[PDB]
DNA sequence: TCTTTCTATTATGGTCATGCTATGGTACATACATTCACAAATGTATGTAAACGTAACCTCTGTAAAGTCATTAACCTATGGCACGAAAAACCAA
């Protein structure tokens, strides 16, 4: 129990939640737990910034899009969570794996 | 040895219930005591005082437990400072 279970919500809020991107204020709210609600269990349970760990859940959540044979790759981004196609191309700092290549296999 | 013509007790119901009640007389004289009904006195009786004790009973001071508020410092919004991870510019390979 870390703050009143936090943890067994945040998970919950993450797989319910839409493309809409997760901030301090976006999250901060309904969430029911404000930023030190957050700061401490990203501290000791995952040890990682919240811009690289949405990113990776966005990328694992697309490396199942991109098998699924889908031909407008310019809404794969968007259905996941990158407004834009050129923050997304993200891909080129973690895979350095191309876009089309990768959409390839 | 046996069936008719006489001499005497049982029997046939109560339910719905009725008024107004007696009917003739036929001797006294002594007698002695049981019983009812009142005088008057006893005896236990009832109702009026007076003494002790606690049914107590409020009053007040001390012991005790319960709400609250002096400390003091634990955490917690702030402030400043330094990594950190994203987003765009740049340049190289084909």
């Amino acid at each position: 129990t870390i703050s009143a279970q936090v943890i067994d919500t945040i998970v919950e809020w993450i797989d319910d939640n839409l493309h809409q991107p997760l901030r301090i204020d976006d999250i901060a709210r309904h969430a029911g737990y404000s930023k030190w609600h957050l700061q401490r269990l990203f501290l000791q349970y995952k040890g990682e910034s919240l811009g690289r760990y949405i990113r990776e859940r966005k990328l694992l959540l697309a490396a199942r899009d991109l098998r699924d044979t889908d031909q407008r790759v310019y809404d794969i981004c968007l259905k996941y969570g990158f407004d834009s196609q050129q923050t997304f191309t993200v891909f080129t700092r973690t895979f350095n794996q191309p876009p089309g290549a990768y959409r390839k296999e």
